[PDB]
């Protein structure tokens, strides 16, 4: 029949999947940004009125990346020189855009490398970062206010994470948190003052004679963490003569008797916010909720209002404890914690009481908390048709646990069964956005009674075209592995036939709470792969997982490069055992954790491998940030876990190569997993007579996202796949 | 018939080559050592007796990697905990062993971590540099004494050269000359403090958490050169309690006027010393020769006894102006010097006398002045049978230069066309070093007749080896190139057949006044690509080449990447024509600056060669070091040759690339021939869309000779040609 979805195909984007990007203003009007010009749309009947003209900013002079509308309607905050640093952080221009007088404000302007804006959450107040200090202005065209004064570059980070706060706990560059009325506006305040540095080289265009060496704060395993601090300000009590007061929150003692985190700030009212800490050994983890004194001006967390959340399995949280959502008048909160059974699902708190109560329950877990209205509590779980790759909008009556309602499940059972949710301002309108199993689905509805109000997005265009290819199709199932059933996921040719034995590719990553299977739609490496050259490519979530209660995920606790390996290499040797599978050709692949875990594998001398592909792998932990690697691995020290520190190298089983071909790809400026762990691997191999492929990507980070390194290493490892299979 | 050269027997050497090192310690004996212990011989009988017991040292508690007899024969210097830098440089362990009283010398040894040590000539007095500074012991047991007090790390070194001048200039990592009778120490000083830094990475041992940055002083091309100055100091009028004063010896002036170079210190007599000096544009070279003043202890170069060296068709001397030989009132000296037809001849100076006398002349050029004697001269050239891949030891009377014999020539011309010798100290006996075509053949001689007294190693238990092998033949000849001929070499498989069409390999090198096509027997890869693999490996001298003119020689003047890497292709292109060349798998490779060559040479699209393998390549000039680079290509600045230096990098060319397979290999060490270069390479050729092979090589430098690299990087490149050619 026609053609395949070919390699082309995926590099050159023939194929585009279309979103609907919206962004909320309010609890009735989205804002719905087009390729010229900026619409506004009408949630009840969808009539839209243009925001803002493409035309308008023609002759800025400076090509716009970004911009940023005031939570006032009336300005616009214009990104620009957009320079990228690490995976959340960058630096750019700003111009504020008065849609008032239609006019660009000139006067006290932005500085240039700000490294963090952002509004207030009402009017059109300004808090930024440049130089780490953080400074805040009260009127777009006014004299700014320097709230900090410490800010040191690489080591004292005011407003902004540092490299390992940014990429582990936060998530984002930004440390600085508004309170709901922009009254307040709280931030976090980082030492990386003893924090070693990791430097590599960077070699920059051909006309850069010395290469020039990057160094940045970066505690690995076991080395010594930056230090944090904690401060609130009040953006409505500052002079311009007078050095802005921040008032310090500190503690808790239990915290602060050793090396500590700050991992969640949530803000329950007006004047009162929440902060939850977490001890270096993620174990125990304490959250104090202070409320401001009136007469005193300082914040006073009461014991009594803090709240333990520990483990005795595992760590806590899938990756950092979860976030509190409190009721309106902050006097109680509903966060998700795990079961007693093991399962995580919603705790409704008392601020002042101790215990908890659970409003969901089952062999299945609560992803995450969407919405909460004073009515009920929209959440996002894979309890329908009981399989962890799915994920549907569920919302709880609070006056009644028992009234719970799927709010997706049925809107279209066949090509939806992978849900994310857009709620407006006040959860009256929102967009389900479906991403699989089908062509992805966007749609609007209404809260009051979960009607459907109109398709945003069908991807009907996608669809015309992809029915004049051959597509590969996906089968999500379970195995059982000794009473427990493990999920995996293929994707198979066209035209797939049992009778006929295919060669297999382990797609895998295998991370702690990951997930590999599930049921959403894909236009990558492996559509390709299945759809040309007729490959199976697979996917297990073994030991270790997420999503499936933590008997499974804490499996592996302090126990990396174990279980979760050896699965991969079970369910292997299972889909081979399927009789469609030629068990002569079964390869292995995965990038950052799954790299380590192809390595792992392909040095087991499990024999069931024939090649493999390490991209960007980890090869020893003590080599991995603190945070990370201490959330499952524990202290890389004789008293604590430094024997399996040792145990799980990826160097120790260099030998077991000689049986396998590998290919090792790493880019030089990777800042995340740094080139050492694969110039440790190649080391390894070569002491030891094995004789292996190699490819370096000069320039390129954790991603090879760029454009010409991403294209460069896809084609490199389908010829790789190709040679070892025909 | 039996077997061939396989890899492997390269690899782990089980055909060894037995070699004949002596050390000449008189003008009648010379020290053998073997494994065990260290003999010494009667050149006239022969007859040896031991000279110190293998036994001797068993519990020094101490790995001994070298020796150093004083030339005294009362003292050993020991060497231990040898700790490797660059080519020439690395730090040492120093123990004395007396001779005499046969005890170690216990009292003010050593310092650990010296630099550089040496004997006088004559004595046994030492010299020794240990944190840049130098140090002098009149005797092996009494303290020490300060010459220098300026040395910095990295910034000054005194007596040690830096590295530039270490691989480029000296060859040496000594930066020291003591005087015929030991009672002057000459010693240059090298500032680094403006020379800008090069940085990489150095992963080490696993255990190492954070890789560490090395950084070391090297001037790329047009970059600040490191600046220098010369002192002679008098070991003899050095107190205990006084600094040592060491008197300065600088200009001349028209080498002050700009940046200069010290490229050459030779002691005339006791009290008088030659100096040569070098432009930076290494086209003009000055020597000077200055005396001592008795009573001012100051030392005088009188101009009129300084003579100009320079070239207006390219640079002085093959690699740095020639070395003088003075006679024995140092009222005259020999050297080789361009010829008015441009072949380097040796010239007879008057000290006084501007203008010298050519003794030596023709097409073919002297090697060099191996000894000189009140009677004769002895030199070594490829004079003999007119072929410049030869090499043959000559000795010319000063009487009547129509007087010149071969001493070498004849002894065996089918086994011998490529000597090398070694005189004792006055000249009375001589081992000529046989090393090709045939097996390397050792024997001793005297000088009052040329009378061979008996062969020291014919490796006849190699050769009764060897002929249980089928060996491959190599065959020697040249081509004309518009009407100048120009020399290749082939290593033909066994039973070789001029009917059949091999598949061939280009090695090259292509390095001004290089020379791939000589008389000399090998064991290397080659050996085995046509032994085993049955491929033809050529090797061609084109423009550039050296030995044979400087009309060849300079060919390429300040226009590197071109004619030489153009000859190159031609080559190719002829011996396909020869009717036993597959010109359908025709490939090429090299090291250093043949893999510069090779990577111009595949950008080319000449359509020639198929695959190739370039190693630690260079991919533009403006990355090497100045003095070599300067050398050949001027400065880099728009008012000399930069616009040269762009057109001939590699980058430049990476498009033509689709049209070849090739393989980039480069150690991340790498300190002469940074990794940067191929991260130039690869990252063009990924921005071009380009697939090819690639390895690194962790922690190892422009040689890739540690054991396992060693095997490694042969075993993954034999696996790449035949990939290419089966
Ligand atoms: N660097 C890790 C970051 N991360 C957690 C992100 C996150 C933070 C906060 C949060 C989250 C998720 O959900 C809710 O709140 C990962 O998921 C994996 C990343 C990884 C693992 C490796 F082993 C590599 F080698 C390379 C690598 F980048």
């Amino acid at each position: 029949s026609r053609k395949t979805y070919t390699l082309t195909d995926y590099l050159k984007n023939t194929y585009r999947l279309k979103l609907y990007s919206l962004r909320w203003i309010s609890d009735h009007e989205y804002l719905y940004k087009q390729e010229n010009n900026i619409l506004v749309f009408n949630a009840e009947y969808g009539n839209s009125s243009v925001f803002l003209e493409n035309s308008t900013f023609d002759e800025f002079g400076h090509s716009i990346n970004d911009y940023s509308i005031s939570p006032d309607g009336q300005f616009i905050l214009l990104e620009y020189n957009y320079v990228k640093q690490w995976r959340h952080s960058y630096t750019a221009s700003y111009d504020i855009y008065d849609l008032n007088k239609r006019q660009l404000i000139t006067e006290e302007r932005i500085p240039n490398n700000t490294q963090w804006v952002t509004w207030s959450p009402v009017g059109h107040k300004l808090a930024y970062v440049w130089n780490n200090d953080i400074y805040v202005k009260i009127e777009p065209n006014l004299p700014s206010y320097r709230i900090t004064w410490t800010g040191k570059e690489d080591i004292i980070y005011n407003g902004i994470t540092d490299w390992v706060y940014e990429e582990e706990v936060f998530s984002a560059y930004s440390a600085l948190w508004w309170s709901p009325n922009g009254t307040f506006l709280a931030y976090a305040q980082f030492n990386d003052t003893e924090v070693p540095l990791i430097e590599y080289s960077f070699y920059s265009d051909e006309s850069l004679q010395y290469p020039k060496t990057v160094r940045v704060p970066y505690p690995k395993a076991g080395a010594v963490n930056p230090t944090v601090k904690f401060f609130v300000v009040n953006t409505d009590s500052l002079s311009s003569v007078t050095n802005a007061t921040s008032i310090q929150i500190t503690a808790p003692a239990s915290m602060l008797i050793g090396d500590h985190y700050l991992c969640d700030v949530t803000w329950a009212t007006q004047e009162r916010i929440s902060l939850q800490w977490l001890r270096r050994i993620q174990n125990y983890s304490v959250m104090d909720i202070c409320d401001y004194d009136e007469s005193s001006g300082r914040w006073n967390c009461l014991v009594a209002r803090q709240h333990i959340e520990m483990s005795t399995t595992g760590w806590v949280g899938r990756f950092r404890p979860s976030e509190p959502h409190f009721t309106l008048d902050g006097n109680s909160f509903y966060k998700i914690i795990s079961n007693e059974e093991g399962y995580r699902h919603i705790c409704y708190f008392q601020i002042d009481k101790k215990d908890c109560t659970f409003i969901t329950k089952g062999t299945w877990e609560v992803i995450g908390i969407e919405a909460l209205t004073s009515d009920y509590l929209y959440y996002i779980s894979n309890e329908y048709k009981g399989m962890p790759g799915g994920r549907n909008l569920y919302k709880i009556q609070l006056s009644d646990y028992t009234k719970v309602t799927c709010l997706s499940c049925e809107l279209n059972p066949e090509r939806c069964q992978y849900y994310s949710v857009s709620f407006s301002k006040e959860a009256k309108y929102y967009q389900l956005r479906c991403s699989g199993p089908g062509l992805p689905l966007y749609t609007l509805h209404s809260s009051v009674n979960d009607k459907g109000l109109r398709v945003l997005e069908d991807n009907s265009a996608l669809d015309k075209m992809l029915q004049n290819v051959q597509m590969p199709s996906k089968k999500l199932d379970f195995i059982i592995l000794n009473e427990t059933k493990f999920w995996y996921q293929m994707i198979l040719p066209p035209h797939f036939d049992k009778s006929k034995k295919y060669p297999l590719l382990l797609d895998v990553y295998a991370g702690p709470c990951s997930q590999k299977a599930d049921t959403v739609f894909r236009l990558n490496w492996a559509t390709y792969l299945a759809s040309t050259e007729n490959i199976i490519v697979a996917s297990f979530d073994g030991r270790g997982s997420g999503y499936q209660g933590d008997k499974i995920m804490h499996a592996i606790n302090r126990r990396l490069g174990t279980f979760e390996v050896e699965d991969q290499i079970e369910a292997a040797r299972q889909f081979s055992k399927m009789g469609f599978v030629d068990n002569k050709r079964i390869a292995i692949w995965g990038w950052s954790y799954g790299g380590y875990v192809t390595s792992m594998v392909l040095g087991s001398g499990s024999g069931v491998f024939k090649c493999g592909i390490a991209v960007a792998p980890v090869s020893r932990w003590e080599y991995y940030d603190s945070v990370y690697t201490e959330r499952y691995m524990g202290l890389p020290t004789p008293e604590d876990n430094l024997d399996h520190y040792r145990n799980s190298t990826v160097m120790s089983r260099a030998e077991n190569f000689k049986q396998v071909e590998y290919l090792l790809i790493h880019g030089t400026a990777d800042d995340n997993v740094h080139f050492q762990q694969s110039a440790q691997i190649s080391k390894a191999l070569v002491d030891v007579g094995v004789d292996f492929q190699a490819m370096w990507y000069t320039d390129e980070d954790h991603g090879i996202a760029s454009s010409t390194a991403h294209q460069h290493i896809y084609t490199h490892m389908s010829h790789f796949i190709k040679q070892c299979f025909s």
